């Protein structure tokens, strides 16, 4: 028992982290096979960041200008190309520590682990969700760019995020591993609207089921609701509308606890309308939305 | 910017995890050099757990009864000994992945990362604090025993905890790597009093400084207090009394923010007396005590 904001073991990803330097800038790269992936803004200088012409900036760079170092050994760069907002640096050596991997584009509301790195060295690992508005609320300082987000299923790492930027509002933005930003963001030092965010309803319900499994049950009530009635409350509280697809994904947790999804919705409705009254659920005084139903099942079943 | 409950990268510890089987029981072991460390309760059966005579149980076991497997390779056991509540299984092969390490006994209120494992395989990593009452609020299922807690400074892993047991109250208990339990716990299936816990005052103040650094400042007020006055409030709210040693450890954060420690105490006093009024601090609606002052400095400075 017990429920924690658990990250995946980071070892397989630590083995892929390298340092990339171009001119005056140093950031992180991801070395998989004979390719190093990193944010293209590694080629920018102070005068560039406001509106960089990346094509022009990259044309002034040659293979020998990209300094890639894996621990204490220098990697030899034999090719470079820009794909969307990432640079792919071909190197002459395949990473001997390349795990089995995939590049995936995660959906908003899904979760993943971030291995925060500085100078190609890992500093820490934490779990987070991709917000409905495609930002992440991470912990990133200057130099953390190129740190990646991922999920692990068995021996396969699915890389889903590469860190690029902190918006002036303190929230974080980045790309999939093909360099496509999540959300409307551009890699420029400009004020950028993130857009209205909402709470991930299916995840709050999943975490309510985790609470019941782990013994926190005070919020369970004698009520039920419908998807329509619950969604009118979700509208009022800036929660994502719940769909039958969400109900279906909660099926395993509803079967394990014997609590129908709509009955759990009625508990969530009462908590939204009345607050926690100074009580806590799984050590939290707010409704947690960073655990997906799959995360709850995995942590409650001990998948390795 | 941003502040997260960050764990250490787990790679160095993943390389040390093995599976240990004795009779009908399977749990985790820690393979460092030519020794595998694991909870001694691996030698118990159903009839034993109520009050096991570990000396007698171990006398019935021989080296060949301890099945140790590192991934798919079997390790050969050439010695066994019990030290307090841990078994040390000498094997004929030194772990090639042994990082630089130390065994340390952490103090209550200090934090560490836990690599939850099942069948010698890592499932996840999370950060937690050793409560003032020497329990931990982790996420552990049956089979997680032998999972370890640790801190990493540069290239050295300081192992501080090995998981042994879940008390009937759902909280967790374990030992240092010499097999000495933290707290008054015994490795028996019996009801055991954990004792009054308190909130780690120095950590809440550290996290309040992290909030100010990261832009959450609404709780800062025009007041100050004294150690004496603050401790009368800490007494009322089951907080650890603050000492000058705690104030000294908060020095770096007080210098960085320009907010005197006693002024931060006055903010904490008002938050204890008035609550959060429905507001949040660093995404939390309660006063967080699982970040030490060193953790705040490290995460805010990006130490790798
Ligand atoms: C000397 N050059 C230099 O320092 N180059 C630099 C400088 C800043 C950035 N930018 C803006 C930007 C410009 C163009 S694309 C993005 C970032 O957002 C980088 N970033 N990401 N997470 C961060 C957390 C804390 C502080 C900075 C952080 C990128 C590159
Ligand atoms: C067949 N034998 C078997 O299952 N042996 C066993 C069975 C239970 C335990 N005990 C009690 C105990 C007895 C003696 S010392 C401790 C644990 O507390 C083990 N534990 N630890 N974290 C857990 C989380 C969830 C459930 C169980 C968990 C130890 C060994």
């Amino acid at each position: 028992s017990g429920f924690r904001k658990m990250a995946f073991p980071s070892g397989k990803v630590e083995g892929c982290m390298v340092q990339v330097t171009c001119g005056t800038t140093t950031l992180n790269g991801l070395w998989l096979d004979d390719v190093v992936y990193c944010p293209r803004h590694v080629i920018c200088t102070s005068e560039d960041m406001l509106n960089p012409n990346y094509e022009d900036l990259l044309i002034r760079k040659s293979n020998h200008n990209f300094l890639v170092q894996a621990g204490n050994v220098q990697l030899r760069v034999i090719g470079h190309s820009m794909q969307n907002c990432v640079l792919k640096l071909k190197v002459d050596t395949a990473n001997p520590k390349t795990p089995k991997y995939k590049f995936v584009r995660i959906q908003p509301g899904q979760t993943f682990s971030v291995l925060a790195c500085y100078n190609g060295s890992p500093s820490g690992v934490y779990q987070c969700a991709m917000r409905p508005n495609f930002t992440i609320k991470g912990s990133f300082l200057n130099g953390s760019c190129g740190s990646v987000g991922f999920n692990i299923d068995y021996d396969c790492v699915s890389f889903c995020y590469m860190h690029h930027m902190e918006l002036p509002t303190g929230v974080h933005a980045g790309t999939d591993l093909e360099g496509n930003f999540y959300g409307p963001f551009v890699d420029r030092q400009t004020a950028q609207a993130a857009g209205t965010d909402t709470t991930i309803t299916v995840n709050v319900l999943a975490w309510l089921y985790a609470a019941v499994i782990n013994g926190d049950r005070w919020f369970l009530n004698r009520f039920t609701t419908t998807l329509n009635d619950f969604n009118l409350v979700a509208m009022k509280y800036n929660y994502e509308p719940l769909t039958q697809d969400h109900v279906d994904i909660l099926g395993p947790l509803s079967a394990q606890t014997g609590i129908a999804v709509l009955d759990m919705c009625a508990s969530l409705k009462e908590l939204l309308q009345n607050g926690m009254n100074g009580r806590t659920i799984l050590g939290s005084a707010l409704l947690e939305d960073e655990f997906t139903p799959f995360d709850v099942v995995r942590q409650c079943s001990g998948v390795t």
